[PDB]
């Protein structure tokens, strides 16, 4: 139904596409990137991380074709030159990683979009939503530049409000052992971040993250209670959040675990999941959910300090969320 | 000066040997392993992680020759056939990972040895020592079979000691993002631990650790206050401990890093090091210290909860304490 | 239909079990390994390389259950104790890597089986066969202990047969850039081959291969015209064969490739494949054929020296051929 | 002694520096890069492949201070605004990887430099030289923009010269299993080459090379007689060349090895190396020669078709050649 256009057909841009391939409620009609249609078609069809695209992929001049549907390929390095209105695009997915400041994202509105979704933490955005935590706070007539936050945050928010609603978080620290992304370097090179300037596939890399405190944007009640860091390791995909929290109540591992298992099958069904199996990162490559609790890992100390570990496919889970936000936003009418 | 024997010329036994080549107080007169002399000489000469040994290594007859000294090479799969007494070996390093029970390790004393150092946490050992934390409690009369603990406990114990001495640890949880070891599997194959059964270089593999609990064998007060887990990632060496604790008194990062820094410059010098550089895992490959504090990563929340991330080369650092402890043992009188 | 047994539920074993799930002609009734039903069930459904099994895996007693079919699990380290006869097993896939000698594998025939397929190069086998090259030389009366050869010989035979019957080979060299396997070490350790002693995921490891000379066993007139080498690199699966051969006839790239493509579409369909695409190794992960010609790599020098580069999933393509061989054997008579 | 300037302090630039510190004949006085001084003083000191620089690296304003000596750090993206003359730079190493064409690399000459060495193959350069095979063809009067070829041509030519002079190379094909470099992608992303567009640390990536055709530039005797390709694989540094050629004469494995060894000890000492140890790639990380023969791999079929394998540290070997070339040029009187 709703027509979508993607700006930056990259790891998140093509996976959002693959995700949207299914959902007939939305319709990807155009993509924009610095590459040629012939390159974008190849990278869309063969993925080193998720395999082959099961669909018919081809080029019609300078236009993509996938299962009959022809997709428009644009190449404006400047969003203002996009002409969304012309082609009739309603919602635009801003996944270049270059336009997360309102000042660059709003161009899409001026060019004729109705709404804009930023697949990363934005600046001066109208609102930040984590499907499962605050999508209910989306005002159609007031919010147009929308941020879907970061993958880590989408992973941590769901199980944080659940421990908070039932036991109440006093404070907590989080680490994310995360897979390397295209923002790091193959071999040693310059990066605004001297950590990320180091060969990504050779070391464990300490780095910062805004995910933990940015949780207060979706769950205000937790403002100033969390903080955290990250560590990039030698795997191309899949991450795991590690949270240690000081609880307001005395629990047992069996209590902390039943809570999450309840919400995962209840309120949070489809976004939050639960597992009692001893799985490893490769096992989660393809997981469309945001957060998967590893029950075998839950621990409690003195009945008041808890450790909850949760998995998350940083490209797929996150890619299915962008598409879920698109449809939600859409259903509220543009 | 005092003769030493190495049982199990593995990552740990060869590494302790390199360390020991530069220690005037000890002297490795013989090594026992299932492998032959050529193989052992080649693996001693070329190391994929630590590089080529700066020494002249050869195989004369059945014995290794290193810089003139001739090392005795055995192949007795049974500790009591070793005859350490015949050659006059006083301290025997047990690094096969098979003899971790006092009784099994006691077999070296049977054979002529006076002291046995197990390069691993043990079962009913005489005393467990973490250089810098409790080697003072070593009695030359009552203790014969000593455990040097694990590489993780050696990294955590020293800074927990300082945080508890200065601020007081109410309780804490830990996580060691550890490199893979020989105990893991190249590709999916049988294994006691179903997590460790999976390909080591392919995934982020959550697993267990006794390190956190084991701290108490060296730091009594913290009994029941620490706990933690392990995450083995695709790096071949160098690991990192991540401690999140609730302190007694309200601290600030400045206080936390200052107390650590000071302890690193005095009492704990040589064992505990402090770094304010934005470094990564490859950088500590070859460190002799048991724990280098990542000061840039220190953080606190609500003035009572801190996070302290520390580095430790698992092979080299630990190897240097085995040699350290053995020489401390030799000084106490045998 | 045919009842089948597997000895050694490892990399080839579990993969042959997965391939046989498609085959109608055979049926795997019992498996034997050192690992128990519970571990065997886990590793079966969860694979770091091939994914989650898309079937229902359950365990009952010491048996497995996949899609309602109870499979029998044994743990006889000695082959003559399996008793294939009491359970109707006609075919036995020898994949432990231990019983390659005709005299050991023959233990299965002493157990009640009628045919044994050794998943590897053999010593004294009745006949060695590469499907598509010489399956026709199989005599159901004379051959009981068949060698299916190596994954490398299966990749190389099919197009060496074409190049030879087509243009004529005089002499050639081959190198297989190959993924690491379970015969190597995670971290620097003892091994008969001092090259396979080095940390597998860390280096480019040169090693020997008999795959070149083994091709004369099934392509007789190629006796002494070939030889080659191997180089294990840091990828968990999928390999490539690089063949430089001097021909009898003058040729051109265009002709060399036309000859391969034709066979891929006629003669060797299912065994041989042709690729015009600039894909990489991870893209062939799951390829069922034995060899896919990277047609973009074919080269000619002085119109007599050729270079053909073929890809092959060492685990998948091989396994399917094990299933095929089994089904063929059953078709000629049993 | 001879003042040298580096344009582009990347992988080859930083290494060329490190090597330069050993030679007093040259003195690196200036370096140009897009990255800041503080970022360069970090990447220089800490290296994920080659470890820490054994030196005092400091920052002064926006210049480097290394072992007392201050280096002027420039930041001009355009080579014509570099002013190499105002600072006394005689020789300029062009290692940005973007100025491989005369019209661009000439700008340094117009800017004040006397000689230019391009750290890669070039187009329309005054002359292309591989040390030890044709540096005598240098004309200090006619040659100013000098190409130092690639790391591969550097490895392959000196021994190709030996084999050809000695036995006679009718024709031959080559393959270089090569470590990944900074021209690749960490994760599937746009690239001119769709092979290099794929996730670098995850696959075997067949790619192109001109190395084979380039030998002819330095050994015209071998024009149209060689050709080859590249296999980029998941290691961070150190590569290997696999040459398979035809000979006019009939040799034996010993016949060929005696000659490579002889050459290594005679005419080609320092440039070519010979080895009888079963080493692996990490064993060559740090090597300063351009070519080390894996003598355990020489193969001969019929006495006419030979296979020779040679290792090469692509970063270090090449950079010591660059420093060397800068010494020869100077030696002739700029
Ligand atoms: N990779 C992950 O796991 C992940 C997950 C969630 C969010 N994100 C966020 O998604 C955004 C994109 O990240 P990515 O990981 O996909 O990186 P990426 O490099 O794959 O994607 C960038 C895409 O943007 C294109 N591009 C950049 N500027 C362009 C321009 N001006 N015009 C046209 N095309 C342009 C690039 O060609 C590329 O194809 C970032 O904000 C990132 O923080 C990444
Ligand atoms: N490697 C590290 O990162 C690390 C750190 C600290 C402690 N440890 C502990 O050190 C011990 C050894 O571990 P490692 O990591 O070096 O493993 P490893 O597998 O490299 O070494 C085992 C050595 O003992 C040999 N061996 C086995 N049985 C023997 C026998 N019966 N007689 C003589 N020699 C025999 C093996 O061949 C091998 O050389 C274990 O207890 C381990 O848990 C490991
Ligand atoms: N993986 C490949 O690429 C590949 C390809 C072709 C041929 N092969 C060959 O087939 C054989 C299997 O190799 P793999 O790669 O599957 O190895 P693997 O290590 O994954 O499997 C070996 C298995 O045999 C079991 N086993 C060993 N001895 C046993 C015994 N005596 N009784 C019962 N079970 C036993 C082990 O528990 C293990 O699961 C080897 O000969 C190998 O060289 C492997
Ligand atoms: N990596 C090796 O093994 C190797 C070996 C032989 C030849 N080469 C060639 O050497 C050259 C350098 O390759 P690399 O591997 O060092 O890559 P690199 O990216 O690590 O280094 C290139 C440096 O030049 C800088 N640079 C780019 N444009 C610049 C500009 N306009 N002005 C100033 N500085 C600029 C970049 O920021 C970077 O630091 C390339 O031609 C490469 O192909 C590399």
């Amino acid at each position: 139904a709703v027509k979508v256009g993607i700006n930056g057909f990259g790891r998140i841009g093509r996976n959002v596409f693959r995700a949207a391939l299914k959902n007939p409620d939305i319709e990807v009609v155009a993509v924009n990137d610095t590459g040629g249609a012939n390159t974008l078609a190849h990278l869309l069809k063969y993925d080193s991380v998720h395999g082959r695209l099961d669909a018919e992929v081809s080029v019609n001049g300078n236009n993509l074709v996938v299962n009959g549907k022809e997709i428009i390929v644009k190449a404006e390095r400047d969003p203002e030159n996009l002409a969304w209105g012309e082609i009739g695009v309603d919602i635009v997915v801003e996944s270049t990683g270059r336009f997360t400041k309102r000042e660059d994202a709003a161009k899409h509105l001026e060019a004729g979009a109705k709404k804009v979704i930023i697949s990363a933490p934005a600046k001066n955005e109208d609102i930040t939503i984590v499907m499962g935590v605050n999508q209910d706070k989306y005002d159609p007539k007031a919010h147009h530049v929308i941020s879907n936050a970061s993958c880590t945050t989408n992973c941590l928010a769901p199980f944080a409000k659940v421990l908070h609603e039932q036991f109440g978080i006093v404070r907590g620290m989080m680490t994310t052992v995360h897979s390397y992304t295209n923002d790091q370097r193959i071999l040693d090179a310059s990066h605004k971040d001297l950590r990320r300037a180091r060969a990504a596939a050779e070391s464990i890399i300490p780095t910062t993250t805004g995910a933990a405190k940015a949780v207060a944007l979706v769950l205000p009640e937790l403002k100033g209670k969390l903080n955290g860091m990250a560590m990039r390791v030698p795997t191309p995909n899949v991450s795991v959040v590690d949270l240690v929290a000081e609880l307001e109540k005395e629990v047992t591992v069996e209590e902390v675990n039943a809570a999450l298992k309840a919400a995962a099958e209840g309120e949070l069904k489809g976004i939050l999941a639960y597992s009692e199996e001893p799985l490893v990162s490769r096992d989660y490559n393809g997981s469309t959910v945001s957060s998967t609790i590893d029950a075998l890992s839950t621990m409690v100390i003195d009945g008041k300090m808890v450790k909850v570990v949760s998995w998350y496919d940083n490209e797929t889970g996150y890619s299915h969320r962008v598409v879920d936000l698109a449809a939600y936003i859409a259903s509220k009418g543009l």
